[PDB]
């Protein structure tokens, strides 16, 4: 038995007010009409009747849109009090049109002003009416800001202040807002999108929501790219500077991915990036592979026209976007078959030269050299440093020309020091020729490695290589948990083991460590121990280097299920759980392939349109208005007019709300038939 | 105090959603206009 | 339908209480033994009634803790009453949405200190949240 | 240019007939009582018209379900036929009784009839409308008939035989018309929808709609298990024999396992199950483990108790089914430790004692020897031998007790036989001793492997155990790829290296082999060729079995690249296809994991209630009316008005919706305006 | 760490397995040990530079089909010094079967369950999250334990 | 012959299938409030 009852108590209604809640859902004007004139003398009835929902005598007219009524209630004098706010979101046009012309529990946060709150509906008519008489926003204030208007509001009520921004930001970002009231709409929408998307990560608790503004935001600049209709009306939105392909270049600085893989935009790039040839997709397979073959030969030709004579026919042959790739591809594809004749060519007798002189491969491979380092210096004065990070790719070249330049060094300084010819087998572990050696050949690795970014101009392999490169970062993230795992059994490991630790001397050949024929001192030093639990997980580490030479079977088991628990850990639960990982992020990576490819190779493009850079390494080392504006707002103007009629089109293309107002239209009109004579 | 406040927006915003169609709906229009005629037949 | 439910609350009305998850009361065993599929559906009925979140909202003392102590208990009788796992399951989850629902309607850092520094007899409602494994109403951005 | 014309043309319609095909749909009374009393007796025109797209005077009027305007043009004697169809259809219910009481284009085959359309529908009114009057339903013939009518039917029409037999089944196989007119809807719906499973099989063209309108008939069965409002009521279901739990043995033939499933009948088995413990789900998991335990330590207590005195209180305790589980399951338990204890045992003086006797370990497992095979023999006996296969678990039973079997027939000839000691080192290689140490141990894997069926009596456990056996199936079907991939390399491998063998003499230790410690004539024959392909798999062979010792280097690199390439489709491609298979597989079975665990446990437990058998193994050998009918009746009525009251409102919680209500707003328009 | 409980379910699977196979494997192998002076080096057992009396004692066959998980364990170890062949085939026949059900079926399945897992975990990995980091920092409010434990005493 | 009953039976079954929103809910609406000014202004 547990006894119900009516715990927070409010105040009834009357019977006769429960009538006018019906009386103003009746449809009659007498019965209301007679309350009203009898209640200013006779005072038995407050006209704003309150129901417990709050629903005063205004609000019920607005809910069922029955203006007449409305209307009727209106005239009386009856409480005025946030019910435009009602009506704005109700939707109903001629509610809003005609209150315009004119505690207390709401359903409305205090800071929602009617602009706001209409913009936050979308409804272009509503928001032009509200616009006509003159309204304002609040500015939010930026990102990071000390202001002292700023601080306060923070310490006095920090869940207000948070709400309010985000309103406000809600209706800056509404597409039929910035369509009205937006002198440069698409960049409007560029900047306010990546403003939001900065605020999605600082106001950590609600990202959610601005990064659904953000992609609203996002939508609308590709929507109302979808309206152009004509390839002149493309190119004026496309090259307009604010004060070419400028409004392209914004697009990539502020990450617009939707709007550049437009197939329109795109359609256009092709058309400059194959200048050359005319007919580029009509052609077979196969002869594109001849054309391709063909030119990269012919590239220290090309080249070498344009350096002599620039205003010839072949020298602005080397001045197109397409070529010049194949001509930069093939220099580079001659550097790397070099490096792998760099040993045929050496001769045997040369192996005993300290500090040798350089051979005929490093003098050919010496102007690419410099060349390389030329050009990432040049790059970084444009672009500055905080730039040329953001692209791993570059960093990867920063590390072979350092590399590179540390191998020039250490041959030279080794030609300084030495002058005749030396067994190497007497030569110590940190001889000059040594390290240069083991140098130059990590600079080859990373040479060869820097051929994979080329897999974004072909369409097969640039999707994956794409796809792939964004499953390293979450690859990243788990190592950060192996590396604490290593470390712990390391320690372990090694604090049984150093006690043991022999010589050289006395083990078979004289070879001490893992890397030898009969691995031994496995366990011996932190630095060996770290990488004996690496090699584990290839199974190139050998069960016997768990035994001691003084055999204590309580340390050698010890030691040994230690190295059991190190592998179950790392390959049977680590390991698989990062198979696990990689598959959920695969599956939500296919969905954005297509469009992540297409703008990464917008970047490849558009890094062949100017002029300087022409040259390849190898030769680049070598010493020998208002109109505009006038055009823009045309061209804007008709897509806007284009995309608020598509819209409008589109939400009319279904709830029980709407089931109510038939039945009530069929209610309504039944009342005047049956009073009607 | 609080909780009375909390309950009335919660209750509010719960009916709106509630309105915000089943076959059912179908028949109460159609019932509703069989309804309206029959006696606009009869009535003079 | 908080309109109805309001509706009859107002004429004197009542809901059998259920007895503790483990009982051996004499008329629990014979309800039991009598008849089973009888006794698991009524008491299905009532938590089922008890859960709703107009009849919580309306004529609880502490609406928060209600849906708190509630939900928690239908949990526990999802691993007992294994046959009709899923049904408490369902329930148990209405309880939670309820309680962070209520705690979406703050409007200001006044209200939301209010809610969770509440001492039923700092931060003392929260932590009755976290004995209860309240997380979404934890979670909850605010 | 393409130029656009009606390739197929269609004789127009007359100006006047189109305001008419209009009109049947405004509702104008004076046109069509004048266009006939106009046509009736001067023969103008023909009332009967036929519309472009089908649609004729009697179709315009049902569409709309203008009962007037379809009552006002029946009666003047239109084309009626096909009417009823277009009505049932509709589901029009007024439309249809209007009907019954009085090549061309069709929308409907010609098998159809009105009460097999009314069927597929599943309208329980308008059905219930035509069973009233007089109908009936073609048989359908068995799967494999070679009748005389079936075999020239299908020759003559294979296309329209098929049709038909599906269109009579999807009406055989409603809801509606099952719950009304058949005697045991329960029955029918379950031999309806094995009948539907098994044609699913037959005709492979048709699978698709079979497995629905099988999976249809055993979603009805549950529907009307779970009408059941009380204890007593669900009883008299499952207890119901046509002529204990009779009717849920049924339900198990036919794999009925949704409705086995259902928590009331889950709930009930359990109270069976645990009968001496009635608050076992309220027990603390602590306490559960010692009460367990306290009953397997009392087994042999326990079961002799039973045989010195049936009646008596100790007695009935290994009755219980719960109970008697956990006394066969220690009795099992304490076999297998009897089994690891057979090695520390044994001493090292009886190594070379050729065919000795029985030891002290062999002569207490003997009793459990001689019980397993007993058990066996008697369920294969009564059971049957297509009951046997079905199960794996029985399969591997059978291979224990013939493993068991041939180890005690191999010591007894070794004792007979063989009479002194002998050092091992000598025997030859298929002594007597030798095979019988070989078959027992391998018979002790298969005893200890059979342990993971007694995974499905728990409820952490049996899930998982019953989504392992699912993902076999997959593995097996890669298993015929691979062999062959297998089996193609082996035989390229040994065709290339047989000139190269070389005799055992001539190795380091006199080993040849790959089982030595220096590798060697690993393609030598197509028997060890198989071998080395295998422990590739696990990077078990060594790279320099692909050399010769005489240097051909062409001939050793064309071996080692072999070898290369059936890595690299082995462990590279084929494995990893299969990883793909089965995470697939795992997707789909985990979504019906706790139906299918609950049907297998629901088996296991009714493996315990029967009265024979109760005594385990180890003492499993030892000295020495039409009343039932009538309340079954009753309860069934009460469940199919429940079900179809349930469906009828269910069912009532599009475009042609759309148009019924812009219609009755013009009909009504029209009416106003012309009434005065 | 919520995966780790679906990995515990499976490890009653692989022990009973692991069980099975090494009583089978000692059941068979127990004849043919040898004493360490016999051995090469005086070493015995698998850790040995030559792994040697594998199957011998059932504490060692555990460890031996455990080491064969990770590749660890040299195939000559299904030999004996009188040359059975019947015998040394047998054993290497249970060796076979072992590594087919636990690397090719049970790693696998293990693979697929952990996959669902995931999938399902991730939806409210944010809520998880949330959860266990308020309990972090709660810890922290209270005014006893402010002394780390170097200065705790 | 059989092309053209072929493409009779489709026709009729994708016109059914077809038939079975905002603009549908504003159309309705429209002929109930048609009516009534026909009947206010009715003679
Ligand atoms: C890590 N590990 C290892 O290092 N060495 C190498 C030792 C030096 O050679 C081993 O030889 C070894 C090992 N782990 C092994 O199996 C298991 C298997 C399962 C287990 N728990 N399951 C659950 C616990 C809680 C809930 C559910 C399941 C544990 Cl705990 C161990 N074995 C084989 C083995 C060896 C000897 C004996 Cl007596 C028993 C087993
Ligand atoms: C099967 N195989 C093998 O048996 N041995 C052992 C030989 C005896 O020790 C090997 O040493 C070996 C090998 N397979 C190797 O790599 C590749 C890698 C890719 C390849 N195609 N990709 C594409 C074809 C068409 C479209 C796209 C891709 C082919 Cl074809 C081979 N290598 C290493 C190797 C060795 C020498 C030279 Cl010159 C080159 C590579
Ligand atoms: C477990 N196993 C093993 O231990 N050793 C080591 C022996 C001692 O060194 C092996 O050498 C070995 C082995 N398993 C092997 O292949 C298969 C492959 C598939 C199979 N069935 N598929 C299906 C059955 C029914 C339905 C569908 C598929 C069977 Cl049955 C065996 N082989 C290689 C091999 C060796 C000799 C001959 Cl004659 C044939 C094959």
């Amino acid at each position: 038995r547990i006894p119900l009852q009516i715990v927070r108590a409010e105040t009834e209604l009357s019977a006769e007010e429960k009538a006018f809640l019906n009386a103003v859902e009746k449809g009659d004007y007498a019965t209301v009409k007679q309350a009203l004139q009898e209640a200013e003398i006779y005072y038995n009835v407050n006209i704003n009747c309150m129901d417990p929902l709050g629903r005063s005598a205004l609000l019920i007219a607005i809910e069922n849109e029955n203006l007449e009524i409305m209307e009727l209630l209106l005239n009386h004098s009856v409480y005025v009090g946030d019910a435009l706010l009602y009506a704005i979101r109700k939707e109903v046009v001629g509610a809003v049109e005609l209150l315009l012309s004119y505690t207390q529990f709401s359903e409305f946060t205090p800071d929602i002003t009617p602009i706001m709150l209409a913009a936050h509906t979308n409804n272009y008519e509503i928001i032009k009416l509200l616009v006509q008489k003159r309204v304002t926003i609040p500015r939010p204030h930026q990102i990071r800001c000390n202001c002292v208007e700023c601080v306060s509001s923070s310490e006095v009520d920090s869940l207000r202040h948070s709400r309010s921004r985000l309103n406000i930001y809600k209706a800056l970002a509404s597409p039929s807002l910035i369509a009205l009231s937006s002198e440069d709409p698409i960049l409007t929408a560029f900047r306010l999108g990546w403003e939001l998307k900065e605020l999605s990560k600082v106001e950590n608790e609600f990202k959610a929501e601005y990064e659904e503004l953000s992609q609203q935001c996002k939508l609308f600049a590709k929507d109302l790219l979808d309206q152009a209709r004509s390839s002149r009306e493309l190119e004026i939105i496309l090259n307009h500077r604010d004060d070419d392909l400028a409004k392209l270049k914004v697009a990539i600085k502020y990450h617009q991915k939707e709007f550049v893989a437009q197939p329109n935009c795109q359609q256009l790039l092709a058309t400059l990036w194959y200048d050359g040839f005319p007919g580029w997709r009509r052609k077979h397979w196969v002869v594109k592979l001849l054309t391709c073959m063909t030119i990269g030969f012919l590239f220290p030709m090309l080249s070498i026209a344009y350096l002599i004579s620039p205003r010839s026919n072949l020298g602005l042959f080397i001045k197109k976007p397409f070529i010049k790739f194949i001509c930069h591809t093939a220099s580079y594809l001659t550097f790397l078959f070099m490096l792998l004749l760099a040993s045929q060519h050496i001769v045997r007798t040369d192996l005993h030269v300290q500090g040798p002189p350089p051979t005929v491969v490093e003098w050919m491979i010496l102007p690419w050299v410099l060349g390389f380092i030329w050009g990432e210096i040049k790059e970084m004065w444009d672009g500055g440093f905080t730039e040329y990070i953001h692209d791993w790719w570059n960093l990867m070249d920063f590390a072979m020309n350092s590399l590179y330049l540390a191998t020039i060094s250490l041959k030279i300084m080794a030609y300084v020091k030495y002058n005749g010819s030396r067994p190497r087998e007497e030569w110590e572990m940190w001889h000059p020729t040594l390290i240069a050696e083991a140098l130059f050949a990590i600079s080859n690795i990373l040479s060869s490695l820097r051929l994979i970014s080329l897999f974004t101009a072909n369409s097969h392999l640039g999707p994956l290589q794409i796809s792939l490169g964004r499953m390293l970062l979450d690859i990243l993230k788990f190592l950060f948990i192996y590396c604490l795992v290593l470390l712990a059994f390391a320690n372990g490991l090694n604090q049984l083991y150093f006690y043991y630790e022999t010589r050289a001397i006395d083990e078979p050949n004289n070879c001490k460590g893992i890397r030898c024929e009969k691995q031994n001192n496995a366990f011996s030093t932190l630095f060996e121990t770290l990488q004996s639990l690496f090699w584990s997980v290839f199974g190139l580490l050998n069960l016997y280097v768990t035994n001691v030479k003084a055999r204590h079977e309580f340390t050698e088991f010890v030691g040994a299920t230690m190295f059991g628990t190190y592998n179950v850990i790392s390959l049977v639960v680590l390991l698989n759980m990062l198979i696990a990982m990689m598959n959920n992020s695969y599956q939500l990576i296919a969905d954005h392939a297509d469009i992540e490819w297409k703008f990464a190779r917008t970047k490849l493009w558009m890094s062949y349109f100017d002029e300087g850079g022409t040259l390849p390494p190898p030769f680049n080392i070598i010493p020998s208005s208002l109109i505009q504006n006038q055009h823009y707002q045309e061209v804007i103007r008709n897509l806007v007019k284009r995309y608020v009629a598509a819209m409008i089109r589109n939400s009319k293309t279904l709830t029980e709300e709407n089931f109510k107002e038939l039945k009530q239209d069929i209610s309504s009109f039944r009342y005047e038939v049956l009073d009607l004579l």
